[PDB]
């Protein structure tokens, strides 16, 4: 391997330049099972991955495990195989009592709660997404008619609240604040999408959104 | 007047809710005239403030002065007096030798190198832009055919150290600035200023949308010096660019 | 199950109390067939679980995945379920000269490079060792002959740049962690890891004991790469050593 | 211009040595009118300075604008043109019971709530003003029968407070925390100033203390 | 003298690798009289040194004085003189219910709330006693039937309780983080054990214990 | 005694409200005789203290012992016991080439490099002198015909480490501090002591009144060595310039 803890080679990417990195394996295999030609590479420890294809080029598809710490292991190893577009979908609960379960988030920035992200940058710097992919992810929740809210995302180690809610925060989760911050300061894109399932439906629509606007950044 | 520094009263604004701010009171006039029946309203330190008209709907123009402190009390103002859209418009000097001067930057989100950000929201929380207001502002650029870049910027409280500025009196630049420029540089950061960290955080933590887009009139990058017109012709790009965001963002 | 992520029951544990915790689920059964009675009671993402029987007594290992805040789960949720003594076995690489490939490491502290330490006590608080656990694990080690090495270890939120690695896409490595790696040596560290800050301050701040000892299978100051069984041998020493500590710790 | 903002050259200040800052243009004209041959130099921005003289020699009074960030932009030009000594003088309210409207605060050092004075040294630095200047104030202060009160004045950057009052701050303004700090820490001299109107007469004799005890400096 | 505080030469240690360090003189005393051809050596300010011996083995003991400060100058200059281990006795309170007084507290790490520690190490650096010393306290301490209790210890300048209760610290004092801390970060071994006073017998107990846990280390 | 550690009784102190507080205890009968009957009050650790009188006001003359946290402890006892106002006076080194051997320095403000000082107020409180003892203290100086120096001290919780002494065992400074004494020097402070920090911003955020003056012996950036007398003489006359200066403060 080429790669540390991956267990995957440049050749087993085929090109891809675009990887969605959601938190397990079963959610990769949904993903995965959306585009052409899928094919699993390999799986090691929380890191499942598996090619596919989108209008002819290839992409992956590759599992995150829990919290930035292990996400940034993933990022780092992709990145070092070629890929330099990065979009992560998840199902997160909300926090605003206009966000309506089904409804789908847009993560515009970040707030840095974790500890990872600070191995990148220090605080003054922003957790925000690239904007190519927060457009492409708005482009496609809108394309199949998803109810669509655009903002903040606080991301934490932990699995200060009423103050986030005061704070226009839309929801809360764990591995948004490093896979931002990682990408942003070192020349990566990155998006971030979520479907609301509290406050597999939600989730197949985000997983189709996130698709959809992976074959708009190819 | 119903605020304490702008002296403006609700009714100056016209039920006006979006506003471009400069942060130049001699440049208010200028964007104010590229809109319909432009009026100067008041002029009260650095807060020079004209009404004019968009497509049937009132805007204002209003200048913030220089830094975060003085930033924060027009923006505060401005929303006391119903504006809930505020677009930044300025020049800036890039820190990227591939970004040239001409160019035009829309930003994303900056890096907080000031204090008064720090009153509205932890560090913790983004100094990020409204993704319809940096849409509105990426379009503009677009439709006026302008090189633009997306992306970063580093507002700092200072215009020498924490710009990492040598050329200056003491010549010294204290350990938490000292080569912090070339950090930001491989960060991706395109550019510095000072009033941004404070106008996005306050503005994403209260329920107001805010945007930001310069024109590039200098780059202590490149040792090539900026045209003649070093300002101008950027100038008036910038300012078209942003009455143009805001006629969609109306 | 009684946990929201380990699939488990409090009666799966048979009234366990103490629990044998590696990072991958894939060395759980090597680490419970060591024992009496292994059987395997779920498997849930990286969270494996085996329960085993040691001189009577009923024992859970079970893995944590990689990082802090998966670590916290785990540990939390076994502590739910009555674990109140932690042990923690792995492999790791060391960062001083004179330790050597096929030592073994016995952690007294942690330097906490992480966030979800963060979240059981503040900073200042150490991320310190039980004293039983840690003679525990000493006495194994002894017993089996193995050169050990007790003293702190480096647990960072992240492989890379919070363990000073240039080879990686960017090359860049933010201020805080420059010339870490050569601070941490000269202090004396042993090693770095990335769950031991985690679980050690959690279970030093709740009343619960927990140890840590791992094997050493590389050495990035030696220029002479590990031998063709760069983790076999080592790994199976290390095995060997955090079963008979937890027999001394029923 | 010899300096980035102010739209000033060192021939400007003709020598001048000591500059008298305060926050806006018209308080800068009625520092000027206290002193000989007054003539307006220039006005950028929230900048717009004078040129006068005291005993024969030339003082600069220029204007800082709102905050730390403006300040330290128009006492570092200044620096370059060749100002050693700055005086701040301010109107201000104060949170002690025994300050009366009238009186005149004379600041020794400040309470670093601001985000600019970071940018000249750490947090553990004094934000302390210059022995001489101090004592010229205070000294001037007493020639023309003024009330006094010497101690800690709190500076932050927005527009605790028990805790300031129960520790004998004796007041709050923007600049001073700054302006001390990047003087006291550059081989600049700096004093502050400020006279009571809740807690013009006051700003008269507060500012005609300001240029007494400039002459004093000279 | 080869040390700029202590008064003393490495001739004077007579190949001393090992120093009991107590907070007062009048400990020093009671500690060097339990041993061999106690020596009264030097007193200089708060840092009062004799010599010893253990077993044919020179061992010195020093008093620190008040905070991590003056504990500091000790164990450097100690250290310069060749000590290489270092072991702390004190008499404290104890803020466990369970804790008694005339148990003995065998320090494992402490809670980092002193300004010196700062001084050798960042705050993520645990102050972690060294186990060789912290195993020759607890050895000694049931070899002469102590109750004995084995843990954290909150250390800090001034002379947070409930939550340090909630965290199992056992007790409070103000130098063993500033000792272990520059200790473990330099390569020297430490340790620290107390007899619990509150919540001269458990002193006399505390002062046998730590004499004997010395001879443990030689 | 009323206080816990200094072993006095308010009786004992006669009213007094004014202390001079030097650091070592042999120093304080020396300082005592310079004025009129002088009498030792107490002696217990390194707080020795001593009651004279001076113009017909009793006057005591109390050692702080070293660092902070040991001068907390006299300084709080002796405002228990009435002192209302404290000067310093000791003996120090200068990290300014320009500053010489027998030169005065009196300290308007003290860069916070210790712990204690934030038990009594936030870091951005400052560790400023009351202005009354500075220039009381600066007028006895130039009475005596001194060489004086008036400004910032770094006061640290270290004489090592924290003063950038690489003269060592370990031969190593922390991150925090390596290239501390030149960043100091450039923003000119004048000396390195270890109680100031604590004394000034105790007195200054509880109503108490301080200042400090010291003697300079030595001088680390200067090749020359200080005179057989490298005490002595200047030793001398800063006593005299604190007593001086304590007669204008009763």
């Amino acid at each position: 391997s080429d790669v540390f803890h991956l267990g995957l080679t440049k050749n087993d990417l085929q090109g891809a330049q675009l990887a969605i990195v959601p938190g397990d394996p079963e959610r990769v295999e949904k993903i995965a099972a959306l585009m052409d030609k899928p094919v699993k590479l390999a799986s090691h420890r929380e890191f499942t991955s598996w090619r596919a294809e989108l209008d002819g080029k290839a992409v992956i598809v590759c599992s995150t495990g829990i919290g930035g710490p292990s996400t940034s292991i993933a990022v780092e190893e992709l990145a070092q195989l070629g890929i330099r577009t990065f979009l992560r979908i998840g199902t997160t609960g909300a926090i605003q009592p206009h966000i309506n379960v089904g409804d789908v988030l847009v993560t515009t920035a970040s707030v840095r709660l974790d500890g990872a992200s600070l191995h990148f940058a220090p605080m003054e710097f922003p957790a925000v997404a690239d904007f190519a992919c927060t457009t492409a992810l708005v482009e496609a929740a809108k394309s199949i008619g998803a109810t669509t809210h655009v903002g903040v995302t606080a991301s934490s180690d932990t699995f200060s609240m009423e103050e986030w809610q005061a704070m226009g925060v839309m929801n809360y989760e764990m591995e948004s604040a490093t896979l931002l911050t990682m990408c942003a300061s070192q020349g990566l894109r990155a998006g971030m999408v979520a479907g609301v399932i509290v406050n597999k439906q939600t989730e197949s629509h985000a997983v189709k959104i996130v698709v959809e606007a992976a074959r708009r950044l190819l």
